[PDB]
């Protein structure tokens, strides 16, 4: 367990000694992100904002992560309509987390999804760390050691992660879900600095993935003491093996991976993008030069993001009538619209942030539709709230596109969503709470939810829309009729 520490340490002896006080402080910053302290958030608040914050019920919020919820509760401890307030405040409670910024952006750190000042600080730190990690592990040690990293399955796929652990016995891995996770896991990208161990360490709470990694001779790294290494960012990983193993009467998933040039992985992704486009331009009868599908892939479940795109579009094509699909998609293409499949957060997708300067209006979620760029965005790793799979999410987003085109058809000059018409507003006011809880949010979301359920494989769901929201059901069919006759 400790026999290999010394020789790795001695290899990086001079590197460690020559570290400046700032270089060291930077490595500590990377290991321990800086949380915002409560008292400064509070004193920054005005006394009209303070009074507002404590009267706010907070677990109710739809767009705040459980850590963000808990934090603001502790602010209430010390002290809808104004979602306005929680969206602005959400930005000022993010920890300074270098590795998380790199992962969220996939290395596209110029993405205007955080404030300018911190955005520029992130750049400076990243460039400084890149300069620190100059010494490769080398030929004397690369094949003499293994590097280990424990990982939460939710980091790769939160959808499969919900059922990965056997519900009848939590010491076991669900064999069926295991196969799904392993099936299309061929390669992997690290856009941030992997922090790995020289020897294997016991997994912490809900960590069931245990990586075993072999570096290449040229792979640059730094020693972080206590038998721990930090790897250079932007490295490719080839998955050599995925197996279920048992440690201390508990089942884990071993992932054997080998470091390769990231460019080698990027080449496969680019080849896959050409293939899926040529294949789907033909199926949809689009012009042969159309670029519709785009892979924005930069993270550790890389190969599955690509492979699942094929299946998502297949389910999409299978569950929606052909003529509706063709009409709407050709509308999207006429405005250079894209189907974006990605494993970076959606505010870092150009098809969103280009048309959304306000960060507090920027949205991260499983799926999104942006009318200004006529694009559908689908985020792999995450799990949509009250959503079975990615295909159902994509169908929902396509509902928004249907909404867009239908409204465009009735006035191309003053182009607007059909759900913004007084006609559907009245329908939403009457039937808006008769479907999903989230459908209640607004006209567009109610429309897209209704559209999703009307095209669900569960025929019972389709009948529940016609029975509980017959006016919305009728309205949508009228838009479909309007579209295919256009
Ligand atoms: C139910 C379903 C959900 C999604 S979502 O989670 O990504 N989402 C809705 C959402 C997000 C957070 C909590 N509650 C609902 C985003 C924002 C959206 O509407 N996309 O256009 C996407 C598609 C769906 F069908
Ligand atoms: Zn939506």
């Amino acid at each position: 367990r400790y026999e290999k520490w010394e020789k790795i340490k001695q290899h990086y002896q001079h590197w460690s000694d020559s570290l400046s006080e700032e270089g060291r402080g930077l490595l500590k910053k990377l290991q321990i992100p800086i949380e915002p302290k409560k008292d400064d958030i509070i004193h920054s608040l005005s006394q009209e904002e303070k009074e507002l914050l404590k009267r706010i019920q907070i677990d109710s919020s739809d767009f705040l992560s459980t850590e963000e919820k808990e934090f603001l509760k502790k602010l209430q401890i010390d002290i809808e309509k104004e979602k306005e307030f929680l969206k602005k405040l959400k930005l000022d409670i993010q920890p300074y987390d270098i590795n998380q910024r790199l992962q969220d952006t996939g290395g596209l750190i110029d993405s205007p999804s955080i404030n300018l000042d911190v955005r520029k600080q992130y750049k400076r730190d990243i460039q400084n760390i890149d300069a620190l990690l100059h010494q490769s592990i080398g030929s004397t040690l690369y094949n003499k050691i293994y590097l280990y990293e424990n990982m939460n399955i939710n980091n790769l796929t939160a959808t499969l992660g919900a059922d990965l652990v056997d519900s009848t016995d939590n010491t076991k891995i669900n064999r069926g879900i295991f196969n799904e996770f392993k099936k299309n896991f061929k390669y992997s990208i690290s856009s941030n600095y992997m922090i790995v161990d020289i020897n294997e360490r016991p997994a912490l709470d809900n960590e069931r993935l245990k990586w075993r990694i072999q570096l290449s001779p040229d792979t640059r790294a730094g020693y972080l003491e206590n038998g721990k290494l930090i790897l250079q960012r932007n490295i490719g990983l080839e998955i050599k093996d995925v197996q279920i193993i048992k440690q201390s009467e508990k089942e884990y998933i071993r992932i054997d991976a080998k470091v390769v040039p990231k460019s080698k992985i990027d080449t496969k992704i680019q080849e896959a993008q050409l293939n899926i486009n040529q294949e789907w331009n033909k199926a949809l009868g689009l012009p042969k030069y159309t670029k519709l599908i785009t892979f924005n892939v930069h993270n550790r479940y890389a190969s599955n993001i690509v492979e699942s795109a094929y299946l998502i579009l297949n389910e999409w094509k299978n569950n929606i009538q052909s003529d509706l699909i063709k009409k709407v998609t050709n509308y999207l293409v006429d405005g250079n619209g894209r189907f974006v499949f990605t494993d970076i957060t959606l505010p870092n997708i150009a098809e969103q942030y280009t048309h959304q300067d306000e960060i507090y209006e920027q949205v991260h979620s499983k799926g999104l539709y942006v009318p200004e760029s006529r694009s559908i965005l689908l985020h792999g790793p995450s799990k949509g709230v009250e959503l079975r799979n990615d295909s159902e999410g994509f169908i929902h987003e396509f509902g928004h596109a249907v909404d867009d085109y239908a409204g465009y058809l009735l006035d191309k000059n003053q182009s607007d969503l059909v759900t913004n018409s007084k006609k559907f507003i009245d329908i939403f006011k009457e039937e808006g709470s008769n479907l999903t809880s989230y459908g209640r949010t607004n006209e567009a979301e109610f429309f897209a939810e209704a559209f999703r359920l009307m095209h669900s494989t569960d025929h019972a769901e389709r009948l529940k829309v016609q029975k509980n929201a017959p006016k919305t059901f009728q309205f949508i069919n009228d838009q479909i009729k309007f579209i295919i006759n256009s």
